[PDB]
Formats: C-alpha cells, sequence, structure tokens
C-alpha cells in the first residue's frame, strides 16, 4: 500500500543519480541570450517554451536562433515549444498605465475601440466586441487573473456594460479578462493564430502549446492551421476551461499531449477544483501513454526570492507523484531574477519526488489497465519494462526513428533512464516532453541504413557508459526489430555492457 | 488501484457536506479582537494557536480571553494552543550593529564569549558551545534562517572554525543559526520556556505545540515541566530538524500528536527533502492513530493577496491527501490582510481533497498494519467504521471522556462525521485535532451520571438531527460500552434515527 | 497468494481442536439400531440421512425413533433429513436375480410391467412408461450407474426398443437407468413423493433432500407439498443433472441450500466436468450464505476396508477447502463395514483441511461480492467475525431462533466455533447443515423471556467454558439486539470470561 | 479471487485444446506388449515407469524395448522411468510361516538376529539394528504396509521393545515394517540399487524415481551410484516419509524433481497430513520451477471398473489445480483391466482442470516469489510468458539443448503448448515431466549447426502449423539467444506465422 510505502520512506538515502522528469522554460528577457540560455540548459532546461501572447515574430525568431545557438555549442537536443495566444481576451490600456477601484465603484466597459488606450476608472475597453452578447445583467467579469470581479449591472447599449466593482484592485495595461459560464464564442485558431502557426512550421519548431482547447474538433483545426508540412509537429492541448475538462477523453484521443493549463484553469473553474482535474487529467494521459505538463506558479515566489516556499515544494514533487512527465516554469524564468537557480531547484525536488515513487506500483496499475489483446510491440515494451525490474536493469535501450516506441516504454514508467536511438533530430527534440528518455542522434545518410541494428545499438551502449548511466559487466534492456520485421519492435535482449 | 481511482474523478459532482479535516489559525494583530475571531470560528478555525516566540503574557492573555469570549458567543468548543518559543542558537553582536559578506570572504566563527559583542567581518561569535564538535570541515552552517551559508573549511583550535562564505549577505545583531544535519544537544525547556507553560498551565491552554523536539526524552521533559496540574494538556511535538525525523518512532510514541513544521525543516534539512519526511511522518502517526498538523507557507500569499496561488492550493489539497487531520496557518491569519478569506479557502480546499479521496484505502491500508490480536477497544471502535462502510451510515456516535475512544475511530478513517458525546469540556477543545469529530457536551453534575448511556445517546442522536449530519430513518453506528464494563468501548450497535 | 501459503504449511504443527465442517451420514443395515446411531453420533454424525429410493415408512419409522432416542441419551441436537426418490428410474427384476450381457448383445427393453419381474438377457423392463417417446433410434441407455450402455437399434412398438449393448455388464434387480441428453418428464413431486413428504411432515424431520431438482419452480412444488405444517423444514435441493447446473442461480435463490449430488451428476454430465460443476455450485452457495453439500463415493472403498485410499482422502479434504459446509457418507454407513471408523476418518480430513486453510481469504473474498449498502444485521455479523479475527477470539456467541443470524454469521467464515444459543429445538436441529455452528437450547417457556439477552448469554458462556472452547479471561464475540430492536441483531460486544 | 473465478465456471464452454499437463504409466503384464505401449502413447501415456520393486533385468528390458519399438512406430518421444526398490525395514520369519496377533496381544519385538528365523505371538524380529533409539515408548510401530499397528510399552534391553498390539491381524514372513515419524538411517542405495541403476544407466534410461529420498546426502548418493556416465539422468526424488517432508527444501535443491509418493507417505505420516504435504510440496516445486509428480492411487477403482469413482476424478482434477507437472498410474496401467480407458479418463480430466485454472494467478503467485534480481535467463522467460498472455500467443518456441529453457518457461505456467527444438533425443525424453512443453528434435550432425538459430525456428514454426497449435497469422512468442550470447538465452521476439 502507499501508506506501508510511506512509512519506509528516508531522508538519510541517496537520491536518485538519473532525473527522470523534464522541465519547460518560459524565455522571456531574463533568459533570451544565448549565455542565458546555455545556463538554463545546464541547470535543467529540456524545453525552450515561446509565449506567443506576447511579442514579435522578430522577437521570437531571436529567441529560435539563440536556443538552437546554445544547444549546438552544448550538444544537446532541446525542443522548442511555440504556445499560442489562442482566444484571450484582455483589457485595453489606461490614462497613466494604471487606475484604481474601491468595492461600489460603477464603470462602464466598452468594446469601442476608440477606448482602446484612453482607459479611466469611469470606463474602459476590453477587446471581446461580442462581450455584450456573452456576458448579461447579473454576470460576473473577471479581470486579472481573477483577482477583482465586475457584477453587469446593465447592458447600456450594443457596444457598453454598466459594472458594479466588488472588490479593491490596482488596474494595469492589458490585464486578462475571464468569463466563466459565459457561452463565449472565439475560434481556437484566429487569424493572428494562424499566422503564428505557420511561423513556426516555418521555422521549424517541435511542438505547439494549443491555448484554450475546448473540444477535439478544435483539436484537428489547429492541425489544419499547421498544413501538410507541420504535420509531424506535436500538438499539446492546453486544459484552461470547464469545457475543455469536459471533454478531456476525446481532446486526449486527438491529441499528442496535454498540458493542465492551472492559470486560466484555476479562474474558469473554482479554484480549489484545479487539484481534482489535475490528478485526473495526468492519470488519464498516462493511461494512454501520452505526455503531460503540469503549469503554472509551481515556483512563482522564486520570481524575486532566491528560495521557494515550502508549498511551492510541496507542488513541484506532487505533480511528479501524480504521474506528470514534465513541469513548467513561466514568469520563474522569463522575467524572474533567479532563472537559474528556480530551474535547479525544480531539477532537485523532481528527484526527489522520483526517488520517493514506489518502484512498481505506476507500472502495475497502468497495465492493469489496458486491453487484451495488445499489439504486439505494446506486449514487447511492457514486458521489456517488467524485465528491467526484475533484473534491476540501470538502463534500457530502445530504437525509435518516430519516437513511438520510446513512449511506449515510457508509457509503463520504468525506474531507470531509456536511452533512445533515433535517426531524426526532431524526434530526439520532441522526447523531450516523455519521462526518462534520453535521446542519442544516428544519423543514417552518413552512417549508414544499419538494418542490422548493431550501429545504433553500439552507438547507446557506448553512450550509456559515456554518461555514467551503466558499466562494464552491467546489465542493459535493448529493445528494437529482429533482422525481419519492419515498422515496429518485436524483440527485447538482455546484454551485458561489455 | 490510485490510478484508476483517478480517472475516474469528477470536478461536476457536489462535494462533501461535511468537512473532516480541522484547521488551526495563528491569532495576531490581524486576528486578535473578539469580532475578529468570531468571524475566524465562522470561517473554519477549530483551534487557536498562540506563537509564544513573540509577544508578552499580556498579549497572550487577551487572546485567551478574546477566543473564550467569541467562542462563549457562538456555542462553539475552541481548542486553545500554546506554540514555544523553544531552543536557538544565534550569533552575537557586531560593530555597528551590521557587517556585510561576499562569496568567497574567509570568516572565523568562534564559540568564546569574549567575542560575543564585537564580532565582524574577519570573525564572530556563536552561543552554542559544543560547535567545533556538532560541525565538522564540509559541513554548512547555516545564518539567518538559511539566508547566508557557510561552509566550514577546517577546525582551528576547540572554539574556533575557519569558513568560507557562499553568498552575499549583512547580518545584523543575533541572527540565529542553523547546524544542517547536526546533533546539537540544547534542553527541551528553555527558562523562558518554563515560564510560559505555567502561563499556559494556570491559564488552562488545551495543548502544547512544543518547538524542536529532537529526542523522546525531550519530549518526557516536556511532560515534566507541565507537571501534576497540565498533565491533562496535549504534547503535540514539532519536528523541526533531522534528528526528530530519526527519531520520529519514539517521539511519536512520547507524544500526544506531531506536527510537521516545515519552515524550520526546511532549513535543517534540504527543501526538497520536506515532501519526503512529510509523507513518513503523517503516515507513521496515521498508523498509530494520532494527530498530526501540517504547518507553515500553505496558503502564504494570501497574507497579500485575495486569492491564493496554484502551488497554495494544490499543497493544502495534498497534505489532506497525505493523511493529515489539520492544516495550520501562520503569518496568513497572524498578520494577514485576508484572515477569514484565507481560512475560507483552506475549507473549500481541504472538502475538495477529502471528497476525492478513496473511501476505504485508508481503513484497508491502516487496519492491515495492525499487530493482532488487538486490544478489545481498538477491534470494536475499528469493526464500528467497517460497518459504517457497509451500510454506508451517515454518522457514527461515541461515548468518550478522555477523547481516547473517539481518536480510536478517527484511526480507521471513515467518510462520515464521528459525533462524539463527552463529559469534559477539555476533551471537546482537544478533540478539535482529529479528524471527523464533532464533540458535545454532557453535563454530568446537571443531568446525573447516565450509568446506562442512554441521556449520552439520546443527547448525541438530537444533536446529529439538529446539525444535519443524519435525520429520522438513517443508520447511526453507536459505539460505547455494555452495561458493565468500564474503562473503555466493548460494544458496538447499528441504529436508526428514530 | 494461495501459492505463499501453501509453502508455509506444515504437517508438524497441532491442528485445529474444534470441528468446522459437518458430516451428513445415510441410515440403513448397518447403522439403525440405537447402539449403532450413538456410536455414528460419538464418531462426528450431525444429520442422519434417510433414502426414501429404498424402505417402507414402517422402516424410516424405526429410524426417526431411532435417532431420536440415541441423540437423548446423548444430549445431542441431531438433524433428521429426508431424501426423496423424486423421478428415478430403473430395471425391473431378473430370472435368477442376475443377467450378463457382451458387447453385440441385442435386448429388447419394454415399459410393459408384464416384465417387471421376468427379466432375462433377451428382454426386460424398465419402468418409464414414456421410455420410447424419450429415447430416439440412435441414442443411449445408461445402466446401473452409466456402467453399461446400449444403444438403441430402433423403436419396435410404443412399448418395446431394440437395444445394442455397448460393453461386458453383470446386471442385477433394480439397477438405475440415466438418459442424459433426452426430454425425460416426470414429477418432482410423483404421487409415491408426496406421501413420503406428507410423512415427513407429520413426523416432524428437520430438511428435505430433494433429489432431481431443475428448476426454481420444481423447488416451490416441493414446497408446495410440505403444506402449512411444513412450511418451517429446509428444502435442500440436489443438483444431479445438466438443467439443474443450467439453472443454478435461480434453484439457489429459492432453496435453503444445495447438495452437489456427484453420483447422478456423474452419470448425467460426463464424469471429468463434475469437478467444475462442484467448484462452482460451492462458491455460489457461500456467496449467498446458504449451507452446501458435497456428496457421494467421498470414503466409498471404507465400504469394505478399514482404510480409503489416496484419492477418497484427498476429496473429503478439497471439498472443504472448496467451501463445502458439508461432505456426505452413503453406502459407507448405510451398509458398510466399518460404519464408525469412516466417520473418524472423514472428521480427522475435515479438521486438517480447516486447519490449512487461510484464515481470512474466504472471509475477505465473500465481503468484496455482496451488494452495498448491506443491511444493517449483515453488517454487524460480517464486522463482527471481523473482530473476531483481530483479536484472535476463541469463540464467537450469536442469539439466534430462526437460524438466520447463525448462518449470516458462518457465512463470513470465522476460525473459530459459532455458539448459537436459540430458542428453538428445530433450529438447533438445522444449524446442523452450517459450517462451525455449535446450537444450545434455551427454553424460554421454561426459563422466561430473556428480553435483556443475559440468561442466553450466561448459558452460551458457561458452555463455552464446559465444551472447552475458551476459557476465564479470554474473549469472545457476542452478537444479539440491543435492549430495544425486535427481528434482528444490531449489536455485537467483546466479552472477556468470567 | 478464488472464489470469483468459481462463480464464472461454466460446464458448458469448449475445454482447452492441447493438454498441458503430463501423464506417467507403469507398465505391466497388462501393457508390456509393443501394441499394449502403442495404444498406451495413443491414449496420452508421456513416461513410462519401470517399477523395479518387481520383476527381473530381463523382464525390464524387455519393456524398454518395447516402449522403444511402440516410440519409433508411431514417432514419439517417451521418457523411460526406472523406479528403484529402495531401503526397506521387514519382520524375520514366524513358525509355521504364520502367526495371529489379536488386540491387547502384548509382544516383544526384538533386533537381536537370533531371533530371525522363529518368531512367535510372544517374540519376533525386526531387522533394523537402531530400532531400540529410534522408537520410544508410546510411539508406533507399523507393520504390514500400515495394517497392523503397535505401540510400545517399554523398552525392556538395548535390542527388545515390548509392545502392544492394537488390532486383528495374520502375519506371514517378511512383512514390512513403518517407524511413522521415527529417524531411519539406512543407505540410499542398496546393493540390489546398485545393480539396477547400473542396468538403467547402460539401457539408458531417462530419470530415476529413487525411492525413500530423506535428505540431500542421499540425493548425492544417488547421483555418485550414476556416476559419470548417467551423469544426464534425471533424479526426480520420491518423499515417502515426514524426514522427507522435513527437509523438502535441501532435497529439493539436489534434486531435479520430485514425486509425492502418496502411497508409503500415507503409512509414514497420518494419511489425512498426506493432503497438506502434497499441497506444500507441489507449491515449492512450482516456485523453484521443478518438475513434480503426483502419485498413487489416483484411479485406483479402474483397475477393475469401467470408470471411476467420483473422488478419484477430484483427486485427479485437484493433483492439476495444486500445480502437479505430472500425474500417475500404478496398477491402473500396469496390471489393470482397462489400462486405455484409465489413461483416457485421466488425460479428459487434465484438461478440465487445465480449463477450469485462471490464466494468471500461478504466473503472477510465482513471479512475486522470486528472489530480485533474477538471472538474465529467468528475466527473459519470464517476460515472454507475459507478453504471451498480453497478445495471446498460441504458442510459445524456445531453444534448448540441455531442458534447462524449456523447464524455465513452463516455471511461469504459461496457457499455451511450449514447443521446445532441441538437438538430443534424450531432451525430449526428460521434458516429457515438464508442464506444457512438446518436442521437436533438430538433428544437427544432419543439417548443420544453426549458429544463427534460423533453421531451428523454421522447424519449430512448422511444427507449430503442422499440429495445429497456431496457422498464419497467429503469434508465437520465441525465446534463445541473439547472434553472439552463448549459453543461456537472452532473447525474445513476437513473430507472426507466415
Ligand atoms: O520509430 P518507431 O515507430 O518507434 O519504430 C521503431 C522500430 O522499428 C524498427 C523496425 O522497422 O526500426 P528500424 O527499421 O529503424 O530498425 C525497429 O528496429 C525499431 O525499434
Ligand atoms: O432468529 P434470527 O432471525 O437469527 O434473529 C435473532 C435476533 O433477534 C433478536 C431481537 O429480536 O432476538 P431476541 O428477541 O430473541 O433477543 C436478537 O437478540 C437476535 O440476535
Ligand atoms: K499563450
Ligand atoms: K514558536
Ligand atoms: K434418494
Ligand atoms: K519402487
Ligand atoms: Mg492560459
Ligand atoms: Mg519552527
Ligand atoms: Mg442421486
Ligand atoms: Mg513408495
Amino acid at each position: 500500500s502507499q501508506l506501508e510505502h510511506n512509512i519506509g520512506l528516508s531522508i538519510f538515502e541517496p537520491v536518485a543519480k538519473h532525473r527522470a522528469n523534464r522541465i519547460v522554460c518560459t524565455i522571456g528577457p531574463s533568459t533570451q541570450s544565448v549565455e542565458a540560455l546555455k545556463n538554463l540548459m545546464k541547470s535543467g532546461m529540456s524545453v525552450a517554451r515561446m509565449n506567443f501572447s506576447h511579442g514579435s515574430h522578430e522577437y521570437h525568431q531571436t529567441t529560435i536562433n539563440n536556443v538552437r545557438a546554445a544547444a549546438a555549442e552544448l550538444g544537446l537536443h532541446i525542443g522548442i515549444a511555440l504556445d499560442t495566444k489562442g482566444p484571450e481576451i484582455r483589457t485595453g490600456l489606461f490614462k497613466d498605465g494604471e487606475v484604481s477601484f474601491a468595492p461600489g465603484d460603477i464603470v462602464c466597459v466598452t468594446t469601442d475601440p476608440a477606448y482602446e488606450k484612453v482607459g479611466t476608472k469611469e470606463k474602459f475597453y476590453i477587446d471581446y466586441p461580442q462581450l455584450t452578447n456573452a456576458v448579461r445583467p447579473g454576470g460576473s467579469i473577471y479581470v486579472d487573473d481573477g483577482v477583482m470581479t465586475l457584477r453587469v449591472v446593465s447592458k447600456e447599449d450594443d457596444r457598453t456594460l454598466k459594472c458594479h466593482v466588488n472588490n479593491h484592485h490596482r488596474l494595469t495595461d492589458r490585464r486578462g479578462i475571464n468569463l466563466p459560464g459565459c457561452e463565449v464564442d472565439l475560434p481556437a485558431v484566429s487569424e493572428k493564430d494562424r499566422k503564428d502557426l505557420e511561423f513556426g512550421v516555418a521555422q521549424g519548431v517541435d511542438m505547439i502549446f494549443a491555448s484554450f482547447i475546448r473540444t477535439a474538433e478544435q483539436v484537428r483545426e489547429v492541425r489544419a492551421a499547421l498544413g501538410e508540412k507541420g504535420k509531424d509537429i506535436l500538438i499539446i492541448s492546453k486544459i484552461e476551461n470547464h469545457q475543455g475538462v469536459q471533454n478531456i477523453d476525446s481532446i486526449i484521443e486527438a491529441s499528442n499531449g496535454i498540458m493542465v493549463a492551472r492559470g486560466d484553469l484555476g479562474v474558469e473553474i473554482p479554484a480549489e477544483k484545479v487539484c481534482v482535474a489535475q490528478m485526473c487529467i495526468i492519470s488519464k494521459c498516462n493511461v494512454v501513454g501520452k505526455p503531460v505538463i503540469c503549469a503554472t506558479q509551481m515556483l512563482e515566489s522564486m520570481t524575486s526570492n532566491p528560495r521557494p516556499t515550502r508549498a511551492e515544494v510541496s507542488d513541484v514533487a506532487n505533480a511528479v507523484l501524480n504521474g506528470a512527465d514534465c513541469v513548467m516554469l513561466s514568469g520563474e524564468t522569463a522575467k524572474g531574477k533567479y532563472p537559474n537557480e528556480v530551474v535547479q531547484y525544480m531539477a532537485r525536488i523532481c528527484v526527489e519526488a522520483q526517488s520517493a515513487t514506489h518502484d512498481t506500483v505506476m507500472f502495475n496499475s497502468i497495465k492493469n489497465l489496458q486491453k487484451i489483446p495488445m499489439c504486439p510491440e505494446e506486449a514487447v515494451c511492457s514486458s521489456a519494462v517488467a524485465s528491467a525490474f526484475e533484473v534491476q536493469a540501470k538502463a534500457m535501450l530502445v530504437l525509435s526513428n518516430t519516437g513511438r516506441s520510446a513512449r511506449l516504454i515510457s508509457k509503463y514508467r520504468p525506474n531507470c533512464p531509456i536511452i533512445c536511438v533515433t535517426t531524426r533530430l526532431q524526434t530526439c527534440r520532441q522526447l523531450n516532453v516523455t519521462r526518462s528518455v534520453v535521446s542519442v542522434f544516428y544519423d543514417a545518410a552518413k552512417s549508414g541504413e544499419d538494418k542490422d541494428k548493431e550501429k545504433r545499438v553500439k552507438l547507446g551502449l557506448d553512450f550509456a557508459k559515456k554518461e555514467k548511466y551503466a558499466s562494464t559487466g552491467d546489465v542493459v534492456v535493448v529493445v528494437h526489430a529482429d533482422h525481419s520485421v519492419k515498422g515496429y519492435p518485436n524483440q527485447t535482449r538482455l546484454i551485458y555492457l561489455p
């Protein structure tokens, strides 16, 4: 039982030497330089997130170029993620850059763009033109991470609502607006999003973090916007409203993976329900073996402080225990004072949680929920993980070209690294969102077809030695096809390192 | 499996009506007035914590008086806890009252009291005489609640260590010292702590939260200081350093309950290991059936902000899922801007976590770790809880004078309220740290001795109906003694409410 | 696991002192005398079976009278069971008392009663008048425990079939006939059966063993034949054909209990399938808590030998491990040379199997299959058994008037005796088919109403002492109602023997 | 749970097509002819047992020759087992060649060889010199295969016990003696046994069933007698008394396999304890993965009767459910009237029991008791079986030259056939005692060394198709070494049949 496992835990034992979970960092002013990015990589960053809520294409081009230069210097494969603006709603600007409200202040909010730059305490702009269709008298408008609420007193006209301010707040330029419980009808892919996604494809990004995904059909709209040239780019659907949570099964089935986007989610639904959504979404992703990312305010106070709070450490550890492949940083790295330190903390917390995880509970719970008969490659991958447990293997090695076989091994949650030898650089980069996987690139154009697998297996066993995963005489579990079969792995071998 | 449980969770279903977990609030300038306390109680405070690290006896007397007046006004039984200052190691003073250090600075730290009042960049005093035995070259000394760290380079003589400063910091007079991982030998009760415990006994406090408990012998020393007149006051031992963690079994044995005191703990041991200590300590307390409180920075940002961060919500939910009876607020209620709202959030999060808990998993895991044969009262209590699950009882009812039988039922983690009819007001107050229990006072001097239990059972069943735990025709599981057994309950009955 | 349990088994440990399983003995020439019956009772007989396939009412009256006299002498409550003839088919008599057949012998079998007494190798009688409707050319007639088969060559006329003998056999008077795979349409209650059952009621038998039960509706026909005066007599349905096995669920629901009647069953279905039927039927009875009896050839060779074969010992042990309440003897006691010894062997084997049974596997497997919410009396009885395990109780004590509460405790398979204090002698007798139960009669007409349960509880605790189940200072789990509730037990107490 | 499994069984569903368990038949006058042996083989005999307790070398040579001629005619590989006479204690002779005893008779038993030829009612000889050390006053001596029992009253001098006769019996010359529960010290190999083992080695028998193995040292003595030329012959140790049971772990360790020799065992230990020994020994053999045979009186009544009793059917089914690889026939085939029919019944019962077995329960229970880390070949074999369950493979295929890898796969109890391609005919014959395995011989002298395994794999897959284990498009799990590893299999593959 979990209780019996817990009472045997020790703070005095050595922790795992090899970190299984992965860290996604948002790039901004703190971290955009090649130097900064190198230090982030050294600190533990596996994926660079570009937040296309802000910044021009030129700004994000700099991010892309600098990430690639930093990664090339260090010899790493680092994923690059494009996080869409999506159907965001924001206020306009304010006369002065700031305005302050007390409870009972009556304020008009207008969709009329004449007011965009000249917001005051009496009247200001919101950039959602169908506002007065979406929110009725008696309804509420959440402003600025849901910190301030307005009650809609009346509809003055088609462009204007008269509102009652519920609480003290200092409102600044371009804050987020949420309208939970309203019929908000904005596209998953705006014209702006479409241009962003075409930019991502042109520049060869590895994955999209698609904002406010509500339905499977919206996932398909993102995939269509990516086009023929973008068909291998991962779509990670961000779940950040009620309808996304409701439609989670069909969204998971359509997507390559999921982000629990807790910022918007915890304004769209009652903040205390986010914990239940998180547990449920992560476990549903684990069961089907798709990567899942926990996001938002995980180490928030380290934006200004050199150490995290006790709740923040707990939050990161528990996301890992819940079963998340990745954990994410936003403002902590984009604009924080301690971007290297926050990533180093997050990496130490991941490792402690990984080391406090029962070896085989996930393996058995996940396997017990699969339909029998399995496909042969899934019978091979699940039984390979079982054999790694039985022999206490220090590493597994899998040949994967698309990533599929590495993700299938990772699904069964081994307690050792999964070295993936792959023939595609993009697979190297995309496998950064999958727990345990460490990628090695085999250039088949340069080195030959390797039909009998020997070159790639040697490359991975040499990597295992070099990286100090294992040494001579250790057993490694090696998964790939035999000499005939094409398209999937049908074979598992146990090999002693030479 | 936990995985299978998680994938079946819904954010859409109604949550439990009756909150099982309990909230400890620290009282301070935000909360000391009778009116503030009434609001805190309405918001969900069960125990008022006085932090005797600060404030005079006169200040805390006001808290005591105000808590009792507020509780009497609302007809509630509210626990009052005295949290001791405890032992401390501090620096001496510094010339000009401040000194600034930079990384790489080499500083001698001395236990020679000649240097107590004249610390410089070169050399300063620490008031712990065993320092050069406690910490070895290569070890660390932390200064100012962990903010500056020194590495010990060498021992110069039996009173002097040469140290390497790790980071920029400015020290002022008499800053706190922690010796992480080191065996420190300081009395359990200071002369200050004695006067404070004498005050607590005289004023009739319900429990002591005893700081920095390192051994079972220290618990016994606190117990001896409380003396004959304080023999019924609970001792809740605060685990704050590696010794407390290492000696946890014997400490739990000597104590009435445990606090996981994460503030000091996460300075004494690596911050990332606090999660592991927490899980281990909570589960150990569950297994023996003693109350355990999770403390410190749970909803910290609500000191200033009207909503918590996403990490904070998850910290509270996970402390409840871990198995904690109580969660605690410190500066959030003592000095924060939103003391009622923070308690209300904490209550709503507890309820969500409770509603997400698998009914019978804790019950079974706890029961499976008990030594067989049980004592008769524990067999009775554990089988009473089993019967509550089998019939879907809406409440249980137990007669307990000392609290012991109520805690024994709570140990088995029913999913319904445990109504405890007691003949002692202090037992009502003390049972506030125990999950699920709601107390009703039976005045035996007023109503008679009730040898056949019937008056007390009637009071309990009337209370269940009035407080809307159950109505006519519902089953309640009722635990007490038969007509001849004394000293413990040997009987369980299923009764339909008339 | 069972495997892990098995490898820990020892032949060198003491066995259980108190036998839980019960033995049903068939009475005949070996055992009908008062003396013989006393020795059978001393040896371990709990139920005397009268086989109404043979013998007149006067013969069976002698059995009834002699059982009662023997039981009165020894102060025992012994059940008396009436096992119906039912829809049996038999041959007639043969010229000489015997005839011998070789394979290929052509023989006519006739329904014409003119041939009843004068059977020869050429032609003989079968007492089923619709024979030539039931079995077609190409069909098979099984004769004499299915030892000899005839292929039906042709229908000579409405009274006569011409048959081909398949194997060597010596046929004697009045052997059984089976027609598996035929539509045989005989009543569950013939006119003969009706008179037998009215005799059973008039003479106060405890239970009917109803032969060849095919459907629930047939169980209801037996209950109707028993009439107003027979409404409390147990009906134990014997499962001995294909259709009985098919309809097992509805038959179990209609009956008080089941016998796996393996003699006919293993001719009606392929003999090797009987093992599967047995396991399935016994487990289905366990799940609903109705008594189940394993019958036929369990110790067959002891009919003539003073020791059983290795297969026979195994058979008895495995019936007990399968979960059977009772095991039965037929010819072994009815007509055997060693009736006392065979019962003594059967009792020793029962005890060894009981002692090799994992304490709690049955309890947990049975409980896990029950629907929640339970009725209160079933929550009480199941949790009482759990408390007996937790305290290692040496006995349980239940007040039961109908038997229902004793059977409900026995359903959960405690490892200690269940002392049942009952107000009806017939309940004492009927509880002999329920595992673990030992009955004590409380005569309420003589001793008083005992509303507060104290007289009956004292009677049972005194019995526990006298019979050496427990002694002073041992804990007993005592189940009955509190002072108000009527109709079922709502209370469990743990009591130390005074 | 087993309970839940049982309630879902149906007698109506089709049974397994391929029988997993194996049948050992004793050869005698009923079965010795080539034609009788061919029929036995067609009926399901896998191993022919020669009982060297009777018959000359010339007699057993005929069996050997006839078994080989019959097997060659049918193209089968049939194991030949030599079952030793073993050690024995006997009485001396009696005057007039017989003496009759009655209960209460007092008889002196002596180890003084003066009395060897002149035993009387007063005094007779037993040929075991340590008798007065082995058995103590109050102990028992059994005479004539347990039929008469004496209680030892007192020791008269160092060679004489005074005994009390318990039952009527007539002794003739040199009857067997058993000393139940007593430590007996007799050589493992008699001078007779030596000549018999020499004959077995010279004639090329596949296994020895070694009688009355009491210790591991005795197994080693048998192994040493077989010598260099018999080093590949299996030793199956027969457990026949309490010493064998007590020392079972070390005996299993020294042996190739175990027989539960229930005839002698149930004379040496109480008959009712044989069930407990059987379960324990079978499970212990399963856990280490060595073959275990259940023996003696399994279908005894079929010596004379054309159908078995109900107890006999259940004994066979339960030996299979217990986990036995093999079941054995003795007098049923050696001297019975229905040798083919008894083997055919035994096969049909095995198949029913197999079909009633929960697929994966044995697999999981066995795997969970193995010490971790496993050796690589055992991880490979156990994960191969796991993959067979996950894909519902219809067969497995293993290359094994010694038999070791085939036994290792069988240890994990797949539900399908295990095709073993071997390069040794003796390995084909020896694998007949191992559940599920069907052997095919690869002639490496004829077809080549097959370093890359391809010829052997082809032979195995062609065999699967031809014997209708699997057809085109079915998955088969294939276990052997990769192209460089020698000494053991390190590789498993899932292959679709072409
Ligand atoms: O790229 P994915 O879908 O993971 O499939 C990879 C698998 O396919 C195979 C066989 O086709 O690749 P490869 O041809 O590159 O050797 C296996 O060896 C390998 O394990
Ligand atoms: O006869 P059954 O149906 O078992 O019911 C017996 C139960 O009913 C009660 C209460 O009605 O009997 P009683 O009145 O004889 O005391 C319980 O005490 C007893 O356990
Ligand atoms: K965004
Ligand atoms: K304090
Ligand atoms: K009958
Ligand atoms: K022999
Ligand atoms: Mg968002
Ligand atoms: Mg502290
Ligand atoms: Mg019958
Ligand atoms: Mg023998």
